[PDB]
């Protein structure tokens, strides 16, 4: 019964190591079944990224065009599991960067529903 929007904060929010992926891949539920292979964080207010679905609108990955671009870069960390990586030892390696992100907004009020990608 998870909403779009609120899949979206579980996967891709964290507003509070080398280890961090490792740690934040499973309390989010990426590592239940299978390893989640690639996953973003965006280390920002929840407010700040909600913002997004105001700024430059883009096409989708997959055609639509309710996407938008951040004006400004955000803090993200890419979480990818590595090589050997086997589940259910799942293993990331933590990548810290300053990009724009892409997101798709829906739903009222209009809200981030999937991470496009970050640039
Ligand atoms: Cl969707
Ligand atoms: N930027
Ligand atoms: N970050
Ligand atoms: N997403
Ligand atoms: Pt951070
Ligand atoms: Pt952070
Ligand atoms: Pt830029
Ligand atoms: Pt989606
Ligand atoms: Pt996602
Ligand atoms: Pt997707």
């Amino acid at each position: 019964k998870e909403t779009a929007a609120a899949k979206f904060e579980r996967q891709h929010m964290d507003s509070s190591s080398s280890n961090y992926c490792n740690q934040m891949m499973k309390s989010r539920n990426l590592t239940k079944d299978r390893c989640k292979p690639v996953n973003t964080f965006v280390h920002e207010s929840l407010a700040d990224v909600q913002a997004v679905c105001s700024q430059k609108n883009v096409a989708c990955k997959n055609g639509q065009t309710n996407c938008y671009q951040s004006y400004s870069t955000m803090s993200i960390t890419d979480c990818r599991e590595t090589g050997s990586s086997k589940y259910p030892n799942c293993a990331y390696k933590t990548t810290q960067a300053n990009k724009h992100i892409i997101v798709a907004c829906e739903g009222n009020p209009y809200v981030p529903v999937h991470f496009d990608a970050s640039v």
